[PDB]
């Protein structure tokens, strides 16, 4: 209304969130971190509930327009051996409503629907402190702003869940593997073409698609092994390189090219536990508060319906947000639970053997592709208008 709302992280949640915010009465301002839209990351999923939220926030025809168009995919051994051909539908078009996008383009997307929300980047907060009437923000610039409503968006390493939440309100719970994507120069000269090998507990893929010049890489890998500093990105490049040292097949023609990047993306495979994702003025979203990891294949989905509820709560409430955070959490968490369990589930056997007896693979492939959908749709949406 008035009411000031302060909104953390432009990614999805925190955009989406906005959207929903501003259409349903509020003034939302939102801030990035980074210097300006951070737009890697692998192609995600609008899947069940998620579709419906897509078309009601205008999105879903362009969505469509930038589907992947992936024609050509191979499994091969580390020479080179081709050990298995998929193609894609026609069209690159699903039966259902389901659609596959680069990251980086839904996000592209979410940002065009909020021109009107003020977006404030290289922005860091080093300070919250909240009391019954206001929090109290220090940014590293040395401002400080009051507001009534603090909403964290700023994923699994969330400083807003950091600096608010005592320790022992939430686990981060790591699922015994790692994630990297980034792009680099189409130098195998791929078109509309996905290339994977799998051994020893990792995978490796690499793709062209829509863009010809360019090729994304993808590397998933089983690991117990904890860093020092999750954030230091020298690290996380000496983990990746140690890890795939000898896998052979194109790793060292990708891993040479990282410096060539400039959308690199390392993160652990973790999930978010939390009894209560709100506490005073301060409410977490996404990520930040329920994480269910990329195993899951739906983060980008609990997002979206985490900011829709939460956005919608808020208007039925009139602003009152000790009734809008109670309801909030009450109506997501059956939700938050069936995705997350999910993801636990595929991390229990994801790269966990060398080799699995084909019709091992097969009737295992098969339950994850039926439980993703009931996953996703597990959930009856409240209208708010
Ligand atoms: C660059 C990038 C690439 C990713 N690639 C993949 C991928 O390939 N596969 C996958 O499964 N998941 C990926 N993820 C995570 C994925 O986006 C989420 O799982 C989910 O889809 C969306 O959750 P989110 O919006 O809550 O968090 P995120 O998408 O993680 O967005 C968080 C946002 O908050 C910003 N932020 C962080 N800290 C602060 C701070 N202190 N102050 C202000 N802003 C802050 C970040 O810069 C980012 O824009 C990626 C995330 C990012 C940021």
């Amino acid at each position: 209304k008035n009411i000031k709302i302060l909104v953390v992280g432009a990614g999805i949640a925190g955009p989406a969130i906005c959207y929903w915010l501003k259409r349903f009465g509020f003034s939302p301002v939102l801030i990035e971190k980074y210097a300006s839209i951070r737009k890697g990351g692998q192609a995600l999923d609008i899947r069940g509930i998620a579709t419906h939220l897509a078309r009601v926030m205008g999105i879903y025809d362009q969505i469509c327009d930038r589907r992947t168009r992936i024609e050509c995919g191979r499994f091969v051994d580390s020479a080179g051996k081709v050990l298995h051909e998929e193609h894609g539908e026609k069209f690159g078009f699903r039966q259902d409503d389901e659609v596959e996008i680069l990251r980086g383009d839904l996000v592209e997307i979410l940002m065009k629907t909020i021109a009107d929300v003020p977006c404030y980047f290289n922005k860091s907060i080093i300070s919250m402190q909240q009391n019954a009437d206001k929090v109290i923000v220090k940014f590293k610039d040395g401002k400080i702003e009051n507001y009534d409503i603090v909403i964290g968006a700023d994923g699994i390493h969330s400083a807003t869940r950091r600096m608010i939440f005592d320790k022992n309100e939430y686990q981060l719970i790591h699922l015994g593997s790692y994630l990297s994507t980034f792009t680099i120069p189409n130098y195998l000269g791929l078109s509309h073409t996905d290339l994977e090998c799998e051994a020893n507990h990792k995978l490796v893929s690499i793709n062209s698609d829509n863009n010809p010049e360019i090729a994304r890489a993808g590397f998933m890998f089983r690991s117990q092994h904890i860093l020092k500093d999750i954030r230091d990105e020298h690290e996380q490049k000496q983990f990746l390189c140690d890890t795939f040292r000898d896998f052979g097949w194109e790793t060292q023609n990708i891993l040479n090219r990282m410096p060539e990047s400039d959308d690199f993306y390392f993160d652990a495979i973790t999930q978010v536990r939390m009894n209560s994702w709100t506490k005073g003025r301060i409410a977490l979203i996404g990520d930040a508060g329920y994480c269910p990891s990329p195993l899951s294949g739906q983060g980008n989905n609990l997002a979206f319906v985490g900011a829709y509820i939460l956005a919608g709560e808020l208007k039925t409430a009139n602003a009152n947000y000790m009734q809008a955070f109670s309801r909030y959490n009450a109506l997501l968490r059956s939700f938050v639970d069936t995705n997350q369990e999910f993801g636990v589930w595929v991390s229990k056997s994801f790269l966990v053997e060398d080799e699995v007896s084909k019709e091992i693979a097969e009737e295992r492939s098969n339950r994850i592709l039926a439980m993703i959908k009931l996953v996703s749709n597990a959930i009856i949406l409240p209208q708010y208008e």
